[PDB]
């Protein structure tokens, strides 16, 4: 339902609507686009897109999902309950 530009880092839904997300909220599309179906832990999720010296809340994470999931509705990403995320 998207296409999706690695390069210029834009979203373009199937209407040509141009979807601008951030540096991390790409990040974090990339992960999930390209592993359907993989159950990423929120640690997994932070390791990969803030990096492996942060030690604050996993909730940055369900935030980061949320805003992603708002601005790009028909992704099939699914809540693991008490764990983390995937799409599908």
């Amino acid at each position: 339902s998207y296409r999706v530009a690695e390069d210029a880092r834009e979203v373009y839904d199937e209407n040509g609507n141009i979807i601008n997300l951030t540096s991390k909220e790409f990040d974090l599309l990339l992960l999930f686009i390209h592993h359907k179906g993989h159950p990423y832990s929120r640690e997994d999720i932070l390791l990969k897109v803030w990096g492996h010296d942060y030690f604050g809340t996993d909730r940055v994470v369900d935030d980061l999902v949320r805003r992603l999931r708002r601005k790009m509705p028909e992704l099939k990403v699914e809540t693991i309950y008490g764990f983390g995320y995937r799409m599908m």
